[PDB]
């Protein structure tokens, strides 16, 4: 194995990439989609035309919820859902992380106010010349990227933020862990370029590649092998 252990961190790194590519591609889509609503929106705020924008097939097939919030509180979703009692969407993680970049992101997994599912969102703040008229989002749920992560047996991937916090993970009791709490016993680390670590008594073999052209966020593609299998 001493021979041939270069030869698997090509592999490793190869797989990797692809991975990291393949929700590179998979997100940029939809954060496209999001960015023209937004820009859409920013011609013209009167709310019948934010409503009209936010209905149509387009966004409504691809998000769970598509919606504007503003500064004043009041707030747009299509489909329309019922709201907690006080709904504020300024105080929302979404609002918040889109207020606080120059460009679009994505939230770490939060709890939707809407379903009560974990979720995570995309937003952009819509501007006019400058100025912003509210912030645009559209909601994607914890399952739909548990299961483009698991679509490409040695291993598996996950997705873990560059401050090592797992975000989406197939064992979803691992969901919204550090990894030192997640693998208390033996802990990968994002520094290294390859982690040996023990678990359930098997060694595993853990690397992570960066997912770039993601914007405002910077995240990972972890790979978890089986050490055996893997040389095997
Ligand atoms: C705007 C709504 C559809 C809900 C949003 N995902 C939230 O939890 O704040």
């Amino acid at each position: 194995r001493n021979a041939i252990r270069e030869d698997l961190d090509n592999y490793l790194n190869e797989m990797g990439e692809v991975t990291a590519d393949n929700i590179q591609t998979w997100l940029s889509g939809r954060i496209l989609l999001i960015e023209n609503a937004a820009q859409n929106i920013a011609i013209n705020p009167e709310p019948a035309a934010v409503a009209s924008l936010l209905e149509q097939k387009a966004l409504t097939s691809t998000f769970m919820a598509s919606y504007l919030g503003d500064a004043t509180g009041h707030f747009t979703i299509r489909p329309d859902a019922k709201m907690p009692d006080g709904f504020d969407p300024r105080v929302r993680p979404w609002y918040k992380g889109a207020e606080s970049s120059s460009t679009s992101t994505l939230t770490e997994p939060y709890i939707d106010a809407a379903t009560g599912q974990t979720i995570i969102s995309i937003a952009t703040a819509a501007k006019k010349a400058g100025q912003s008229v509210g912030v645009v989002g559209g909601d994607l749920s914890l399952q739909t990227l548990i299961n483009t992560l698991s679509a490409r047996g040695m291993g598996y991937a996950f997705l873990v933020s560059a401050d090592g916090k797992i975000l989406v993970h197939p064992d979803k009791a691992l969901v919204m862990k550090s990894l030192k709490e997640a693998y208390p016993q033996d802990t990968p680390r994002i520094s290294s370029d390859f982690s040996e670590v023990t678990v359930d008594g098997k060694t595993r073999i853990v690397n992570f590649t960066p997912i770039k052209g993601l914007p405002s966020v910077n995240w990972y593609i972890g790979l978890s092998v089986d050490k055996d299998k893997a040389f095997s």
